């Protein structure tokens, strides 16, 4: 089933781009890697208020996503969720085939890369080496079940909302809870960050800022203890059964890095029409680069309008 | 006196740029030649619905202007209305002076040109010539206030919504209302045109299609009589102490076209940072040209953001810029 434009990524840029397709009477689909649309706004800061998007005095990120989506849904674009585009091919006839990780192939007359800053892979502690054999047993990047943390000695890495929340949530579940953050202070300093220090002074938990995991110990295929290190060179070891790492998400082009396209500082280089080196292949948003590019919402919206507009000369040359 | 940025023009691009100034902790002024903000939106299509602005499914143009203003008024920026910037000078210190048509001068450390397609000015009737001594007192190009027309015998010229609106508006307020328009039909339509037509029918008002104003009479420096001529050749006179001219706004790029700055088909040529050749002098919106420029609202909005962002390097030279997002930056000042 041929569409005019395949859009890779369902952040604010891909969404507005899908609206642009409707507005301009071309069919499209959005292929999105996450289980929901909204990109960085829905994932990293859904509840935080945005101030610098035109005509929205003060708007929670996730509401803006909803405003943008409602605007585009009128035109009923195909939305593919839970699929990551890993390859494409331009065919003899100029049309496109884009492939996702589930082996699904998608046909379009042209394509728009609106993939931002990656597909939200959890960031790790690579200083610990390849510890896949511990992963999902004693080392976690998310809490898919509290069972795993129950009556266990657990250290928690991070200083955002996820690391904070779970430090208090596991006090009652776990034998011990220890928070360790690289930063000087905690990020997202609100209601939940106003009462974090309590259990620290109380002695029910341990908190360490300015410290990082230096190494770990294991016995019979399970974590035994965690070595810590502060900025001043202070080093100590702590007994730990579980490691819970919540330090955000990685930022790179993922599979799109190995598409033979001009790059400039982890972004796709783009001309005055938002076109890559390959005709009918466009980029817009955080992922696109041109002299003067700002990586903000306002600017991604403009770029989506310009990509879609020029794409009409490729899709239907009239 | 001194502001960080002088913004020439208060269309959507200028209003957003003023908001951007506030976001970036710099002061500014908007200089606008119209009696209100809004540019082509307020002037040419206020009631028309806009569909292609991000996050707005449907919005009357004038409501969009209102939303953008509501956003900008957070920082209470200076607003100079009814003045047209005619020139600028870059002084020896690198700061700027802008001069308007009323002889006022404004100082700033940098300037953004967000002048669109030109200064909007009320269209005038040449057949009357220089009547500036009557303008503001017995002759008007817009209703500055309704009290100007209370108990007056008024004539209104035009066939759009504004002419139609104030015709029915001033019926109970004024003592005599005459509407003239040089077209054979009214271009404003709907609720208003029929109210006017019903008022014509029972003779509460005079209305004359295909009629243009020929001449006026005046006594004591005030309007006294208006002379009209139809399309068939008719020619008559009304007793009128008030004349309201409402035949539209005209865009006039004139003064800025005579500046020493490169143009591409009436647009000021700009670089990757929305800067013209003169450092500290920026352009954004419909007035800005760079390869691939689309003359639309969405595009002027992000251009305003890029121009204000870079202007910081000229306004505050050498100063290290801290790349915070608005969301995080407004959270830090909510804590403090
Ligand atoms: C904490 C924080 C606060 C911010 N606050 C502001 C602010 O106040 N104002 C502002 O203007 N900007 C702000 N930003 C930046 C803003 O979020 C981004 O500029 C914006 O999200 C860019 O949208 P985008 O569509 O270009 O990219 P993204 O939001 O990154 O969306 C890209 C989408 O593509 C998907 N994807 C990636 N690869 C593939 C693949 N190969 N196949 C299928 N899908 C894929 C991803 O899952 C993602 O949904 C903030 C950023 C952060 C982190
Ligand atoms: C009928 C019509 C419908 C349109 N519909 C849409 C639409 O649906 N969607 C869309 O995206 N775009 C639309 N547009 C285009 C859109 O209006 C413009 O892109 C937009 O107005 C540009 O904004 P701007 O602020 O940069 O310029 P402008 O809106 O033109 O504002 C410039 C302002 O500067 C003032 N000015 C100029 N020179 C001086 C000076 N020397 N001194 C003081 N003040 C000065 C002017 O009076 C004016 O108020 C439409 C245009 C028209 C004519």
């Amino acid at each position: 089933d041929m569409r005019d434009l395949t859009i890779i990524g369902g952040g604010p840029t891909g969404i507005f781009a899908a609206f642009q397709c409707g507005m301009n009477n071309i069919s499209c689909r959005i292929i999105e890697s996450m289980p929901q649309l909204g990109g960085q706004l829905a994932a990293l800061y859904p509840e935080k208020h945005i101030y610098d998007v035109a005509g929205f005095p003060e708007v929670p990120a996730i509401d803006l996503v909803e405003s943008l989506w409602a605007q585009a849904e009128r035109y009923n674009p195909d939305v593919v969720l839970n699929e990551t585009v890993t390859k494409y091919t331009k065919l003899d006839d100029g049309t496109f085939e884009t492939r996702t990780n589930t082996g699904n192939v998608y046909r379009s007359r042209a394509v728009l890369i609106a993939a931002g800053l990656g597909a939200f892979e959890p960031r790790k502690l690579p200083q610990l080496g390849n510890i896949d054999h511990l992963t999902g047993s004693s080392v976690y990047y998310a809490v898919k079940s509290v069972e795993d943390f129950k009556g266990k000695r657990v250290v928690i890495v991070g200083g955002g909302d996820s690391a904070l929340d779970w430090t208090v949530g596991l006090i009652k579940n776990a034998a011990s809870v220890t928070l360790v953050h690289r930063g000087h202070e905690f990020q997202g300093h609100g209601k939940t960050a106003h009462e974090v220090e309590r259990a620290r002074a109380n002695g029910t938990i341990d908190v360490y800022l300015e410290t990082e995991v230096a190494s770990i110990e294991e016995s019979n295929g399970v974590l035994t203890r965690v070595h810590l290190r502060s900025s001043d060179g202070s080093k100590w070891t702590v007994e730990a059964d579980r490691l819970l790492i919540l330090i955000g998400f990685k930022s790179n082009l993922g599979p799109l890095a190995r598409w033979d396209l001009e790059l400039y500082e982890n972004a796709l280089v783009v001309d005055s029409h938002m076109k890559t080196s390959v005709d009918g292949l466009y980029a817009a948003g955080d992922i696109a680069y041109y002299p003067g590019k700002l990586k903000i919402i306002q600017t991604g919206l403009s770029e989506a309008t310009m990509a879609v507009r020029h794409s009409l000369s490729y899709i239907k040359p009239g």
